[PDB]
């Protein structure tokens, strides 16, 4: 009896601990073509020259700086407020990211900069997990708002290419919903100024976007633990316990 | 009985294989202000001009280059000796981190130096969990050896800007102690010369620390099997086989 | 009887559940040496100009760059033919990586690149497992197709040097085999060219290989559930209720 006692303390409290926090499980899926993101940068000052798909091409074919042109770019750009101050205006351009990862699919974007007072350029960018959903569908002017406020902007440097390699990582919640992360390395490359003239000084950003590869990370979180087995468990000692005592008293 | 000493010896082997090796989960937590860390630096040569803690600001005021003054920084310099090798005396600086997590508080630092011939520009730093361990708590002076022996240090550019955004890991052993790590992830963003544009050629440094999202991630390996339930389970089995035995010795 | 069947069919998708996804758990280890890698190197144009291993010096002595010389590096430099396109040549250069962890030897390598025509200049890398298996093994010529056909190059800037601080992790797949796959970050430190300050503005590269720390993660997927626990629960589950069939007919 005692030892039953003690089994049944131990093994519930036991499901105590499984239950108060739960495992967690990866795994992978891989797309044949991605659903192509959209990456929000925020000119300001800023203009932008030429936003160029480059599919399968290995190169990037040699460039002018300092012209204009070229704009081969899904581009949607209309000035917003920023809903975490709701005093404050915050300017965007919308772009449509890169499509196909089979062949190495890079968005390139050349920015040039007018003179500024600001010791340190840059300019700040962000990553929403589609482009259609917000293009088409309605309110996506309070979307931008809310994606803004859960998803985290990180500025690239100004005065050199940052080439941006993305990803993407799915978590299961068990709420009956779904949560989209991007996760993002960067590579700063510098660049010759000596072919341009830099007397002026003004700075001149270039940016690449990328896959980094078809796979996406899907991540799920496990109970570990179901009351039917302990029950099972303790109505089976219960019996084991029950034919002891019945042997002692058959002895 | 051979099908109960097979199922025994497979439960047995099921049993060490789990035994031998763990299973991690992960957990999250959340902070309405975080501890204020130590950050220490090891600046050589170079000089600090002004240390400076942004609580909700969003943007440094434009700093002029090379001239000192405001410190409002809690900051100590004692000169200190290697573990290492024991020979080789080192100095370090130390100061507070940033706390305020809600209002994303940052702590803006820079750093001059007269040109030498070091053929480079880094300044090496070190994090360690809190601040008033080291300051108030007894013989901390050997707390920076261990501290040291035990965390890394990585130095940051010098030229230009080194945007830290620090998080904060708590892996916990089951040994009845507790760890604590640091991760971080820098982001440079290139400085103008022009400004001053001097004929010296002295290197100025900038830092800004910063705290990357109020969640503190929480790692602890759970054990995924027990005695108890296998023993209670092989129990079980040999009753079904005496049961199943003596409907057998009835017919 | 009802109970039973719902009890087995609770239990039945709760067991296809634990099959479709397994769980994954982590571990460590120490090594007493690392085994030497192996290090790609596309220099293109650019011919290097010194190869040097620091066992145990914490800093490199200053150096005067420019000039060729003090090649103490195992080098194998050969020309390739691309396996993606297969109508591309492209060479490469292979050396060895460090091997002493507990006094941290770091490879220091030096690349001058003449003026060349692309607006941004780097050189590609690609890291594999160990050389004495490029080196002595038979046909090793397709083990470099295979090699970068399944690990991922990035390249280093130009310009500046570019401390690499690599890992190795390992993770062992079910299926009798295991993968190992490298993680590395880069610090980026700025290169003063006033020493030399010269008209013809050439590049200049600087890279440094360098272990993280001793430990080797090693990732094992694991399955949660067995056969054996759940058919021995419903058995000694169908037993109970036959036992409390058997009570009932008593009564």
């Amino acid at each position: 009896m005692g030892v039953a006692v003690f089994l049944v303390y131990q093994t519930i409290t036991d499901f105590r601990d499984k239950l108060k926090h739960p495992v967690m499980s990866v795994s992978y899926k891989e797309v044949n073509m991605y659903d192509a993101p959209g990456i929000a940068l925020y000119p300001g000052k800023a203009r932008l020259l030429s936003c160029e798909h480059h599919w399968y091409d290995h190169i990037p074919p040699l460039k002018d700086p300092g012209q204009p042109g070229e704009n081969t770019c899904v581009t949607q750009d209309i000035s917003y407020i920023d809903p975490y101050t709701n005093k404050t205006m915050k300017h965007a351009l919308i772009v449509q990211g890169p499509r196909d990862v089979r062949r190495r699919e890079l968005v390139f974007l050349q920015f040039h900069l007018n003179e500024t007072k600001q010791d340190f350029s840059a300019i700040d960018y962000l990553l929403f997990s589609s482009y259609e959903a917000f293009l088409k569908s309605h309110d996506q002017v309070k979307f931008m708002q809310d994606c803004e406020s859960s998803f985290s902007s990180w500025k690239f440097s100004g005065g050199f290419r940052t080439w941006v390699k993305m990803s993407l990582v799915k978590t299961k919640e068990e709420d009956g919903s779904q949560s989209v992360e991007f996760r993002q390395e960067t590579s700063v490359v510098n660049f010759i100024d000596r072919r341009e003239t830099p007397d002026k000084g003004d700075q001149l950003f270039f940016v690449v976007f990328e896959w980094k590869d078809p796979y996406i990370q899907e991540i799920q979180d496990i109970i570990t633990a179901n009351p039917w087995s302990m029950i099972a468990l303790l109505c089976s000692v219960f019996l084991v316990l029950f034919k002891a005592a019945d042997f002692a008293k058959l002895s």
